[PDB]
């Protein structure tokens, strides 16, 4: 009982782009760019779409870096998130009614104001590792258990 989602991190050698979500999903946390894959769309197309729609950036190459399955206790649908990274972008990120984009130096990532699972996988992302992960959450703030392993093939 899963539903497909994309998540894109715009990661250049000195810095990463995150957006503060002003409302709705993930509000009040620094998020990457992503959402539900639509009907007739490949996962990679959906990721490019979500980045563009949400960030204002246009991406050339996307690289798949991970898959994370989220379980929220009591919610029937598992969220199957396909995670991608790019360093080849065009444009300037645009602040909108839904999000406030900001660049962070890699040693100043705001983990305290991010989803708590990010402290586990973001360091793999930053070191160019690919991963499979699973996080069981109670509410949005508590990780009950998780697994996370590095893989050769996402
Ligand atoms: C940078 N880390 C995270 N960024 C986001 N959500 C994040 C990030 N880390 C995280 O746990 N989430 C929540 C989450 C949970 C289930 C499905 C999800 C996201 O779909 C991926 C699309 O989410 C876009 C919002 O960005």
């Amino acid at each position: 009982a899963s539903r497909l989602y994309t998540l894109v991190l715009v990661l250049q050698p000195q810095r990463v782009l995150l957006g503060m979500k002003k409302r709705g999903f993930g509000a009040g946390r620094w998020n990457g760019f992503g959402g539900k894959v639509q009907e007739g769309e490949t996962i990679e197309d959906g990721a490019r779409r979500e980045l563009q729609e949400e960030s204002g950036l246009t991406v050339d190459a996307l690289h798949k870096v991970g898959q994370i399955v989220f379980e929220f206790v009591g919610e029937p649908e598992l969220m199957d998130v396909h995670v991608f990274c790019t360093d080849s972008i065009q444009g300037t990120p645009v602040e909108s009614d839904e999000m406030r984009p900001c660049w962070f130096q890699l040693d100043q990532i705001p983990f305290k104001d991010m989803w708590p699972d990010d402290s586990y996988w973001f360091p793999l992302l930053l070191q160019k590792k690919k991963f499979h992960g699973y996080f069981k959450f109670q509410g949005q703030d508590t990780i009950l258990d998780y697994t996370l392993r590095e893989v050769d093939t996402v």
